[PDB]
This record gives structure tokens, C-alpha cells and sequence, in this order.
């Protein structure tokens, strides 16, 4: 089976844009230094040591391992991982016929060993009218899957049915119409909007939880899952500019005919009601 | 030719989605009460006052000068925020509209004021602010309602809304005439219900004496698109002041879309947002 191709960091952007029409897929190979990768992990590690909170927890209290927006507690992530300029250069061009786009969410998943495999799936659960925008429209929706730690057959490597955002619907595929994402931390896999993929569970036995920090770029016409309107001022104007309209601080423009923009109020640019500086301001 | 149904406001709401099925329109008599509408127009007066820019207008430069704007009347007029966005009958029609899509908000309402002697506006379908919806097959669960408010009466002089009807089946916007409209002349208290898809444009004001012509739009959307208009500046006072429902409808509380999203949407810390910001709510 054609399994998923694997380009170095700097591969040819126009290549990657080949590759998501084409397979629906592929891996770029130690985009990020492992000290980046040590840097966010120790991060997430403080947020799992946080106590259980003592209300409500949307998708937490639905369960009997999950961290979310990761942006707003790991520094590592909206200083660094968040403004890749690789991952800006595949949105940019991914994106082109639908205009800008942010942040809609970023956490973490931890899957211990005897963890079961994850359904097949798109992500396209959050927001439902994605169900039914036709294969040719613009994409409104990019996967970016970052391996934390080893992703391999036996800890439960993503699966990605390639090729499969040609199908109008799920179905029910069989586990082995899918290939393996194996790959090294600094890695990362990008997925196009519907492409069915489940994560592997972790059907080892000693004590390896599998890491993987999912983000997901969506046309600023879709409402962020997360929102980031609750971050202190001093933590958001310390971001770069790229960084604050990911998270929602700023005015954005969807492609035309969108001929004003979004995110706006009392017909000036958010930033500019805000005042908001910027580390590059 | 056949015309855009007027109802009562408190007619059946399966007459009104059924309408909005087939016509794609239709208005409602008499929703509002004169004290609603009069102390809104005052309100507006009251930022019609203020000489509008030392800057950058992002809309209002956009399009050329033939009309007046006030943007999000939702943070500077009391009436529409506390009394006309709340309206029950406006949302029992985006429940039952909205049913196949979960929770709407609003994604902006604003100020039109049209001077005598302005061009008509061209026919445009209300799918320019998040263009995606193009690309919805009409069947497709909707995302998008339109809610025109006269607040003055609107006559076949002053430019009242023109619809086409049954054009949200159109393939295409394409290349319209003007007698294919059928015009939305209302008085004020009127409402002007216009399903997602349907073509229309305002009018030119065509009268001689007598104030402009004042209509708001709000556009009422599935919490799946980003609201144009972001009311998250609002004062913490003015937002506690509302009611449940209109903090839902301006962004300030974690929303629903209809499964499979079995989570929902505008949340944080895996909480609902307004527990993250102990929000109080004038009725709860
Ligand atoms: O756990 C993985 O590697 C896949 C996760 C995923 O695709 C999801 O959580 O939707
Ligand atoms: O409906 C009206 O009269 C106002 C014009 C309009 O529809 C628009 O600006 O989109
Ligand atoms: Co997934
Ligand atoms: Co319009």
C-alpha cells in the first residue's frame, strides 16, 4: 500500500500542496528541535501535575489523559510551535482560496499502554456544515499532528486512510485500508480537511504513554473551538503579531468577497480598540 | 405577480419557515410597539450625532457614499440589546430555522440610513461575509438568516427592501432585473424576515421631503461562523445587565452546534466561558 510520503522540513511547499490533493497527507521530518519538543513536554507535564478541578469539565467530566488550549498554559507552544514560519508557509498556500485563517484549537492527548485505538474519523465533528461543502470548494480546514513521543505500531501511530477526502462519507472502513504515521518527535503530520485517520490507542504493556498536541487551522469564517479571549493582556502582548491573530485578537480577512473583514468593532480593527501592542509591533 | 406574505405577529411559526421554504421571505406586521421603535431611533440619534471618523471606517469606506451606518447598535442602544434582540417571536423563528444547524448568534446588526437621491443597491445574496456558504447545497442545513427592521415606513419612494422570490434556488445570482423584486413595503414595527440565499437589495430613495430612510439589519448565524461584529469589549456591567439569551446572542456564553459536535463551541479550560468569567446575567 502507497503509505504516507516524507519530506524534510524544507521540502518545496508547492510539493506539500501536491501532496494534501493527492494522498491527503504527509509528514514533515524533524521540523522541530527536540529541545523545543523537551521544552513544550515539561510544559505539559506541569499541567498534568495541576489538581482536579472541583466543577464542571466539558470533555474531562464526560470521561473517566487530556490537556486543553494548550496555547494559554505552555509557552513553548504560542512562542514557538504556534508560529512555525514551515506551518504558516502550508496555511498560506492551503488556504489561498478561502483567505486567512486561526487557531480553532490546540491540546493534548497522553495514551498510556492498554489503551484502546481510536474511531475513524475526519475532523469535522466541531464544526458540521464542513459535512456538506463540496469536494472542489475551498478547504476551510488543515489537521496538524504533532508526535510528542515515538509514534509507532505498537503505541498507537496515527492511522490515515489516504486519498479518503474523496469520499462523500465515513462509512466504516477496516483498520487496514489505513497506513501508519510513525514517526520521531520534531516530526509532524499534516492532514486535509477529510481525511478519515484514528488514532492507535497503545496496546503495550510497560509504562510508555504516547504524546500527541493536535491543532487545528480553520478559515477565520469558523468559529474557534477554543477561545482565547480570556488570556491576560501582559501574556497576549507578548506574542508576535502572528501569534495574537491565531488566537483571535485581531481583525481577519476571509478571501473575497469578504471585501471588509471579520472580527471587528465600532467599525475599527480590534487591535486597534485595544490598543494591543505586540512583541513586533 | 405574486408579493411577500404579511402576517400577524402572532401568526403560526410553521407558516413562517414554510413561507421562508417556498417565497424565501415574508414580514411581519406589527412585531414591535411604537415605544420600541421611537426610543431606538433616539439612541441612534444619539450616535448619529457624533462626526463619524478622524480615520479608518472598515465597512463604511468600503462602499460608496449613498447611505449612512451606525455598526453594532448591539453596544451603544440600550432598546435593541435589552428589548428588540431578545424579541420572543424573532426567536421562536431561528429556533425552528436554525433546528438541523443548534445555536445561532448574532453576528451583526447596524444602521442603515439611505438619503434622498442614493442609487438602488445592486442584488447580492447575504453570503459575501463568510463565503462558504456559496457553496452549501440548498438542501444543506442553513446557517445564515437575515432580519430587516423598518424603523421608518417603507414605501415604493424611499426605496423599501427589494426580494426576489423563490431566488435562493437559483444556481446563480447572476445578471437581475428589477421588476423580478417585489418590494417589502412596511411601516414601522414591521419585520422583514429573509431566508439564506434570497436576492434582494435596498432601494433608492426617490423622495422629495421627509427624513432618510432608516432600516437595521441584523444577521442572525450558526455559532459555526465567526460573528463579523465581536461584542467582547463590551463592559462587564453592560454585558451582566443583559439576559441569558442576549449574552448567548452577542459571543459571551459557550454554544451548542448540533451533533456530531457532542461538545460544543466558544469554550475554554474545557469549561463553559461564562463560568471561566463568573459572568452574571440579569435573569438568572
Ligand atoms: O491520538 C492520535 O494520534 C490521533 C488523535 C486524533 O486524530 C483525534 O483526537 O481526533
Ligand atoms: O435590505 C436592505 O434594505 C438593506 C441593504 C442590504 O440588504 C445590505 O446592505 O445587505
Ligand atoms: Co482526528
Ligand atoms: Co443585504
Amino acid at each position: 500500500k502507497p503509505q504516507l510520503q516524507r519530506l524534510a522540513a524544507d521540502a518545496d511547499v508547492d510539493r506539500m500542496c501536491r501532496l494534501l490533493e493527492e494522498d491527503g497527507a504527509f509528514i514533515l521530518k524533524g521540523l522541530l528541535p527536540f529541545d523545543v519538543v523537551e521544552s513544550f513536554n515539561r510544559e505539559l507535564d506541569v499541567q498534568m501535575a495541576i489538581p482536579p478541578p472541583k466543577g464542571e469539565r466539558l470533555l474531562a467530566d464526560k470521561y473517566p489523559k487530556y490537556v486543553p488550549n494548550v496555547a494559554t498554559t505552555c509557552p513553548t507552544f504560542r512562542n514557538t510551535v504556534l508560529i512555525n514560519p514551515v506551518i504558516h508557509a502550508i496555511c498560506e498556500a492551503y488556504f489561498q482560496r478561502t483567505g486567512d485563517y486561526w487557531l480553532s484549537a490546540a491540546f493534548l492527548r497522553e495514551i498510556e499502554s492498554g489503551m484502546p485505538a481510536q474511531p475513524f474519523h475526519r475532523d469535522d465533528a466541531t464544526h458540521p456544515l464542513m459535512h456538506y461543502q463540496p469536494l472542489e470548494a475551498p478547504p476551510v480546514s488543515l489537521s496538524v499532528i504533532f508526535p510528542l513521543t515515538e509514534f509507532t505500531e505498537e503505541n498507537g501511530a496515527t492511522e490515515v486512510i489516504l486519498g479518503s477526502h474523496r469520499w462523500t462519507e465515513v462509512g466504516t472502513p477496516e483498520r487496514d485500508q489505513a497506513v501508519l504515521a510513525t514517526m520521531d518527535p520534531g516530526d509532524v503530520l499534516i492532514v486535509r480537511q477529510r481525511v478519515v485517520h484514528a488514532g492507535g490507542g497503545n496496546r503495550t504493556t510497560a509504562g510508555k504513554p504516547r504524546r500527541v498536541v493536535l491543532a487545528y487551522f480553520n478559515s477565520v469564517q469558523l468559529t474557534p473551538f477554543e477561545t482565547y479571549r480570556t488570556m491576560p493582556r501582559e501574556m497576549v502582548e507578548s506574542m508576535t503579531v502572528l501569534g495574537q491573530r491565531m488566537l483571535g485578537w485581531r481583525t481577519m480577512k476571509p478571501s473575497d468577497p469578504n471585501i471588509v473583514g471579520i472580527n471587528l468593532i465600532d467599525d475599527k480593527r480590534l487591535e486597534n480598540v485595544l490598543q494591543l501592542k505586540a512583541a513586533d509591533s
